């Protein structure tokens, strides 16, 4: 019928056999001293640039030497043996310098694999110098992709050296985004300083340009504290979503002057029946519900992680059966409202219990007892390397464990037993019992106390890090809780079979008070097996969607 | 790493499209005034011949045109149009040619599949024509499946131009092999006497290499008519596998005298744990149970069909779904005792009445597909042309329906009604109703009369007359009461047979054929099958009758005897 793929392969291979004995070598390419004879054919059907050198007819189709020039014989080589096989080597060393000889050459495939494989690459020590690369080479979606990618951590890369090499249109086009995730205008005024006294005889004529990008008169949240506070219960956060949205975009608060914190509901049980796992965030400041794109794949059962900086990650899980258990890692995109995949875990999980600790995030237990010394495996992921390690293994298998971090340590705590790791040392060491069995329930780190609460019975255990003591508190004022920390103070949301309710917790008191209730208006059941965490999020332009009449059970008569 | 293929499939369609433009041509290849420009790189990779007079670093390397000789236009261009897509469009009409292009260029992707189409295209019509082509071009594969194929059938295709003129050595290697299926050897006498008066003038002095090939002092079975056939019941049959089985190979009777009229038995049970549908077959003579084996590799629910030429085949039935039905079609080898593989039906089967009329093979029902468009799927097959074509539907569906061959007219039966085919008229005739409506039955032909016997079944035996169009009961199957009996009815000896299994209330498998009187209208009793063999076979197998290599087939019984 058409081109046979079977005898397809077999010429391949029979062309890379030819090749590897130097069989019909007719073009000897010279780049800094270095021969490779190679046939013209292959390098036009693979290169454009080559097709066009050899179809033009002049003597370099004639000539049997053409001398490269500003060419690596490292990337030619690859470009070579890509050609003659179809395997990309691609590594975070010489990918740069792949892409350049593949965007010289014109390798619509490399060029392409490279693009990709940059653009999942894109991590915070990299962005700026990535961002610098796309921009001399002129690509538009890696160059996107590495802007957003410094807009959402700007506070955090503004230091770094690539940051003051960069060159004026890079500047001014990221000066004026406001997209800057930054909680004051400070932060980039001192940037742009730092940035126009790094070279400044060369950057003497652009300080115009350099004050003009910097808002002076924005006054974002400053205006606020004059007057004062006066308003519904912290309703600050509606002049945020509305005062942002109305303005000129040069004294316009940037993104990072309207993150909140929201209650972070993930498989949170929705009315829709499609979504029965969906995930919405209630902010207990604004008041409002927020919908989210969250599953980025429909599917279930991966657990949540929120670091200090504010950032969101889901591991594990299973995707309905097209019920196959998986390794994906998705990042949540709080400007974009969508999830990008990482790097997949080496062992597939079931709500595995994700800490971030010492800025790596551990992946402790969540799976089905499956071989003695093959359950129980903990695996951390590098952030910036995009790798998966193993370490020390749990000492026993355990079910329904939660996980916290205190003082840079790692804590799981089970049934009546509870074990300390180290990352410095690598090991496990049993630490005080715990005087009650309970299982499924929630624990989250407060200060230099951990708080252990469920049990399905409702009883406040605090442990002390400092003591190596557990003492006891109270009960829960109700039964199904959600033990949360947020406005830098310990939290319980709890769901009476449904009401929801939020109470505050006195640590020097021992008493448990009345924070605020969440009245039906919205939030509606969110099921039981809901994961919940707490942290910032742009209501700005994640999503808009009420879905739920505040009102029902007409009283006409 | 692991080398990709996006990339090749890619490069490869980039080549041609350098071809067709006619870009970075280095070399012009001249036949018959004819020219083709191409590459030096993309012939070597495809033809070993290019690569040898390109790397020989003469002036063939160096000079643009070279003209090569004995070489075909045609085929040159489906040569370079395979080394740019890899796609061979191979034909029955440019095979031969193309196959003698490949060799003469030595491309071994070519060679490769030239060679296994032409073995699965071998009918009995260029058998003979393929035997000198492998020969003259050396094709040790090619030559030895051709030389079986005309050992099947020397009695048929002796008269063909073909074998007239094929050289010497093929001549004393087809009548020195005891593989010629010759019922007399006379034939085989008058077959070398027609090949030396083709050319007398140039096979004059072979006249004694010709004579020493024949066997005239064998006297194969002319000895045990000479004699008298006093012997237990038919061994005539014990003789067949005793003579050939020990002689000096220059006497042996060639395999064609070595035949035996067997019931075979398809999809039977197995007496071991193994093939729930087995295949055996029962020698009424010999009063053997042989062992057949299954390529189909456990195929299910397929038909049976043997033409008038002792042809055996297959078609439709289920494979299990890794049940799934599919269009399979296997041809037995009588020698090898294999199940070949031959051009597959266009739509998938299940038990199709498969019935030879006029030297065709048609597949009535057999899983009626797709009840929305039609449901009485019917198509013929043209064993020479190895291809399928759809003719005239039944005038209705219907199911466990049988279908019969008589004086080159297609019957095919139903609960009551019948119709008849006419391949002169491509249409259906409604013929006369049966009285009684049954399902399940078995059907037969013998000389003027059609026997739809069995279904309900029943003892009911029908006599329906192809001249006069009449259906009428003449006799009741004699049959133990309260008995189940099985019965498939088969003819043998120029007679109707029913193999008749009776299964009785707490008794095993008990087998019996009767034969039937046509002038006293009786069934009379023709012989018991022992019960130390034929073990039991259930009642979804399918039966028919036809002649087998007892001299070689697989002969074990095992059935251990003397029980109880």
């Amino acid at each position: 019928r058409q081109i046979n793929t079977e005898y397809a392969v077999s010429l391949l291979e029979q062309l890379k056999l030819f090749y590897e004995q130097q069989l019909f070598t007719d073009i000897v390419l010279i780049v800094e001293g270095t021969e490779f004879p190679c046939h013209k054919m292959v390098l036009a059907t693979c290169s454009s640039y080559f097709r066009a050198m050899f179809m033009s007819g002049l003597s370099e189709s004639k000539q049997t030497h053409v001398h490269l020039r500003n060419v690596d014989a490292a990337t030619l080589q690859i470009i070579i043996t890509y050609a003659y096989t179809g395997n990309l080597a691609m590594n975070d060393s010489t990918v740069e310098q792949l892409y350049e000889t593949a965007c010289f050459l014109q390798v619509e495939d490399v060029l392409q694999r490279c693009r990709e494989y940059l653009i999942k690459k894109i991590n915070a020590e990299n962005c700026v110098r990535l961002l610098s690369f796309a921009d001399l080479f002129s690509c538009e979606e890696l160059k996107q992709s590495a802007k957003r990618m410094v807009e959402h951590k700007f506070t955090a890369v503004y230091h770094q050296d690539a940051f003051m090499q960069l060159s004026h249109d890079l500047l001014i086009d990221i000066l004026s985004s406001d997209n800057l995730n930054v909680e004051k205008e400070e932060t980039v005024r001192e940037a742009a300083m730092l940035w126009l006294e790094y070279n400044t005889e060369s950057r003497s004529q652009y300080l115009s340009s350099v004050l003009s990008q910097i808002r002076i008169d924005a006054l974002s949240e400053v205006t606020q504290r004059a007057w004062f506070q006066g308003l519904p219960p912290n309703d600050k956060s509606v002049v945020v979503q509305g005062l942002y949205k109305d303005m000129p975009k040069f004294f316009k608060p940037r993104l990072g002057m309207t993150k909140e914190e929201m209650m972070i509901f993930i498989e949170a049980s929705s009315e829709n029946p499609c979504s029965l796992y969906s995930s919405v965030c209630y902010s207990p400041q604004a008041e409002k519900v927020y919908k989210l794109c969250s599953p980025p794949a429909d599917l279930h059962k991966v657990g949540t992680v929120v670091t200090p900086d504010n950032d969101i990650y889901i591991a594990g899980g299973q995707v309905p059966l097209k019920f196959r258990t998986v390794n994906c890692f998705y990042w949540f995109d709080a400007q974009q409202n969508t999830w990008f995949p990482k790097t997949p875990m080496l062992f597939v999980r079931i709500k595995p219990s994700l800490v971030c600790c010492e800025g790596y995030i551990y992946a402790i237990g969540g799976d089905s007892v499956g071989g003695e010394l093959n359950r129980r495996t903990v695996e951390r992921y590098d952030t910036e390397k995009d790798e998966w390690t193993m370490v020390s293994p749990l000492p026993c298998a355990w079910q329904w464990s939660a996980a916290v971090v205190v003082h840079d340590c790692i804590y799981v705590m089970t049934l009546n037993l509870m074990y300390c790791y180290f990352p410095r040392s690598d090991s496990w060491v049993e630490m005080a019992m715990r005087q009650t069995s309970r299982s499924f329930a929630s624990a989250a780190a407060f200060g230099d106390k951990i708080f252990y609460i469920g049990g399905l019975s409702v009883t406040v255990e605090i442990y002390d890090v400092n003591k190596n003591e557990w003492k006891m508190a109270a009960n829960i004022p109700a039964p199904c809780v959600r033990a949360v920390v947020i406005s830098n103070s310990l939290c319980v949301f709890m769901r009476e079979t449904a009401k929801y309710v939020t109470y505050q917790y006195d640590l020097e008191l021992d008493r448990w008070s009345l924070r605020q209730h969440i009245s039906e208006r919205v939030l509606w059941d969110l099921g039981r097996d809901f994961r919940c965490t707490v942290g910032k999020l742009y209501p700005s332009c994640l999503e808009e969607s009420p879905w739920k009449p505040p009102t029902y059970l007409f009283s006409t008569d």
